[PDB]
């Protein structure tokens, strides 16, 4: 009911990448 | 009763952001 | 035949592209 079911969740949170790819303003 | 089985099914989604990367496209 | 649990390992796998991010800039 969870420990394996967690490592199948941290996938589910990635798209989170793409929309800080948007903000990229100016290199830092 | 369960839709705990439909998340599992959302994170395979995401490789699409990888993808974007390879395009290197700049902006878009 | 049947390999649903192999379909979840996949998922695990989208979280390298944030990883990059945290690499920053190489080149060198």
């Amino acid at each position: 009911r969870n420990r394996l079911w967690l490592l199948t969740i941290l996938v589910l949170l990635i798209p989170l990448v793409f929309i800080y790819r948007k903000y990229r303003k100016r290199k830092s």
